RNA sequence: CAAGCUUGAGUCUCGUAGAGGGGGGUAGAAUUCCAGGUGUAGCGGUGAAAUGCGUAGAGAUCUGGAGGAAUACCGGUGGCG
């Protein structure tokens, strides 16, 4: 459920996702939070064990919101 | 029982103070909500927490608007009934 976000994140370097499904390659963990700020969205740390790491560029608060919103409705 | 009397009780005149009552207007503070600008990862709550709220961008800040309810200071063994 919860990813760490932004700099919470360690990695050196990532493999990026983009918030369309873009593969964008390998990043410096640098260039990855700069192309998220540009986009006015969240880098979200998605697969902490991959090889390198994976990151995608979403909006984290709509996609927590979305996610509990989802849990909630379902049980009751 | 009858006539009275003016001190009890009323009436008259002119003023005074009062959150006394009823109706109608209207005001500025705040909360909550709606619409936006800035901003970004927390806010909120407790003894400690969690539920709750926030990346569909909250909270914080500035702006405009809606609505209801109550009237800080004055204010006080103050006042009115």
């Amino acid at each position: 459920k919860d990813f760490i976000i932004n700099e919470q994140i360690r990695a050196r370097e990532v493999r990026l996702i983009d918030q369309n499904g873009d593969q964008l390659g390998i990043k410096s963990k640098q260039e990855a939070l700069e192309i998220a700020a540009r986009r006015n969205l969240d880098l979200v740390l998605v697969a902490p064990n991959a090889k390198p790491p994976v990151c995608r560029i979403m909006d984290y608060g709509k996609f927590r919101f979305e996610q509990q919103k989802k849990e909630k409705e379902a049980r009751k």
